[PDB]
């Protein structure tokens, strides 16, 4: 066995996440992405060994043809150590593709951090280990561009970026379009939901939905969120007029019910 360690923040290479040594929130799934479509999912799954301490049952579910996820039924317990061994060098992955190499990661679970945005109150309340530490008035998506309900996993964080609607196939020039500079942006869905600084809606925050989907908070609440949250923490959205965040968004994993997840989709 030749093995490489994951980094954090013909043949197919696997890329595994989270990165070696990282500390992640309780909603962080193990993710393995290949750089080629995988014909034999059962075989990919087979080559991947996951060990947890304390041990917990878990299962694989694919989000697309090159990316598989693994998580338990419930959010991880703070302190859990997770080792992932992706033993795919030379494994037959279907239709004449094989694993280029083995990859490995070890990571741990940090504090339980769950922020719930309730559209009835327009408050985003942040809970650390079950205690309320922050209450943020928020302004979520307006009725015609609502914020989906559901469990979102915190992904990347950016001190400043531009959010551009054309990335999701909505032209900047159209009624729902935008090309917006924002501060203290914490990503929570691949479909473009962030918690981020919105000084332009402080009057509305706590009262009225005015965004395109994102969770607008005040500049200093956004900075606080950005400073205190990590990959894998949970934002839960409730009681909006929207639908439910898709299970296969990229950070929507926890919206798929356990039965459906467990049973998998390897064929």
């Amino acid at each position: 066995r030749y093995t490489l360690n994951a980094t954090a923040l013909h043949l197919t290479m696997p890329y595994v996440m989270p990165g070696d040594g990282e500390v992640v929130g309780v909603g962080e799934p193990v993710a393995i992405r290949f750089d080629e479509n995988i014909a034999d999912r059962g075989a990919a799954e087979k080559a991947i060994k996951i060990t947890t301490n304390p041990p917990v049952e878990g299962a694989f579910y694919w989000l697309n043809n090159r990316e598989v996820r693994w998580r338990p039924e419930h959010f991880w317990k703070p302190g859990t150590a997770v080792d992932v061994a992706v033993n795919t060098y030379g494994v037959d992955l279907g239709e004449g593709m094989f694993g280029e190499d083995n990859v490995q990661t070890h990571f741990t679970i940090g504090d339980e951090v769950i922020a719930t945005a309730d559209d009835n109150t327009k408050i985003l309340t942040v809970r650390v280990n079950g205690e309320v530490v922050k209450s943020m008035p928020t302004s979520m998506g307006k009725d015609s561009t609502p914020t989906a309900n559901g469990i979102y996993i915190v992904g990347s964080r950016y001190k400043h970026i531009i959010m551009d609607s054309s990335t999701y196939g909505v032209p900047v020039n159209s009624p729902n379009g935008y090309r917006t500079d924002v501060d203290w942006a914490t990503q929570i869905s691949y479909s473009g939901v962030f918690v981020h600084s919105a000084p332009w809606s402080v009057g509305a925050q706590g009262h009225t939905n005015t965004s395109h989907g994102a969770l607008n908070v005040s500049p200093s609440n956004a900075q606080w969120f950005y400073d205190h949250v990590k990959r894998g923490d949970i934002v839960e959205v409730v009681n909006t007029v929207g639908g439910t965040l898709p299970g296969i968004d990229g950070l929507g994993d926890w919206n798929i019910p356990w039965d459906q997840w467990r049973a998998g989709n390897a064929k």
